[PDB]
């Protein structure tokens, strides 16, 4: 006997109709955690605290966010070693793993573009096999950054990247306004498998007019992942908003879409799960977690 894992219960993810189904063409929920950046936060990235998650919170995804810019991937490539780490302890674990190159004061994903076709060409050859795997292609598109103009043509670079190494695995595609503006992919929308696109919201800012765009977005049969959500504000400060949280978690159950919650980390914002000083291999009682966490644990592991 062993404890069942995610990978072992619903294998190979696609989207079929709109929707995130497994292997047998069931719907399936991704619940889970987003690390913090990798470049100040990574010491939290690590099998122990991956298994403790999966064991003890129910998470069934792990996101890591690789920053490019802020001291992250284009500066300090040696980040990549991390997510190397994070993506063989989820294959270990039978996790599911999001790579998330993690565009934002770098506002538009072009920017970058050559080094992201070549960090995921190498990821796809390397883990293109396992199901384990969910590509996060662009964090968040911001700053007046099109859908029609500059996402969607980044996107047709890089997933046929994807794809020459790894045929069938999701890919997430990041939405103007820090993937929020998920009508203009519905509108026009990338027309490859297994693609997603991205919707990030904060409970202390946004509240029924997104839920509203994603219901468009929905109507016009696109797939949607909560790939970063907070219970703060955008900012990372205030609440956290525990009420309006739970009207998105809701809203999401309802909807059957997917999420990460930002973040694993001990980082003094209101979003991050850990008190400070808590240890990065997992392990966390009750006063280990913040006002956040407790809050975020108890939601995964409610059915
Ligand atoms: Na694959
Ligand atoms: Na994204």
């Amino acid at each position: 006997h062993h404890g069942s894992t995610p990978v072992e219960t619903h294998g190979q993810l696609s989207v079929k109709g709109g929707q995130l189904v497994d292997e047998n063409g069931k719907p399936v929920q991704l619940r889970g955690m987003s690390s913090h950046g990798l470049q100040w936060f990574g010491d939290f990235v690590n099998k122990d605290s991956m298994k403790w998650l999966r064991d003890d919170w129910g998470i069934n995804v792990f996101r890591v966010a690789m920053y490019t810019a802020e001291g992250g991937y284009i500066t300090n490539p040696s980040v990549k070693n991390k997510v190397k780490e994070a993506v063989e302890a989820a294959i270990d674990l039978g996790m599911y793993v999001i790579i998330d190159w993690h565009i934002l004061s770098d506002n538009d994903p072009n920017t970058y573009k050559e080094q992201a076709k070549a960090f995921f060409q190498e990821m796809a050859a390397k883990y293109g096999n396992y199901p384990n795997v969910i590509y996060e292609i662009c964090n968040e598109p911001n700053g007046g950054v099109t859908w029609s103009n500059q996402i969607k043509p980044y996107a047709e670079e890089v997933i046929p990247a994807i794809r020459a190494n790894d045929p069938d695995n999701i890919i997430i595609v990041g939405t103007p306004t820090w993937s929020q503006d998920v009508h203009d992919a519905a509108d026009n929308p990338l027309p490859y498998s297994n693609i997603m696109y991205a919707l990030h919201f904060y409970a202390g800012t946004h509240g029924q007019s997104l839920r509203d765009k994603i219901d468009y977005a929905l109507s016009k049969g696109v797939a949607i992942f909560v790939t970063e959500w907070g219970t703060s504000d955008a900012s990372g400060n205030g609440g956290p908003f525990l009420n309006e949280s739970q009207k998105w978690i809701d809203f999401m159950n309802s909807r059957n879409i997917s999420w990460a919650n930002w973040s694993l980390s001990d980082k003094s914002e209101t979003s991050a799960a850990l008190m400070p000083g808590a240890s990065p291999t997992g392990g966390w009682t009750d006063s280990n977690l913040s006002a956040s966490g407790k809050f975020v644990r108890e939601q995964i592991r409610r059915s």
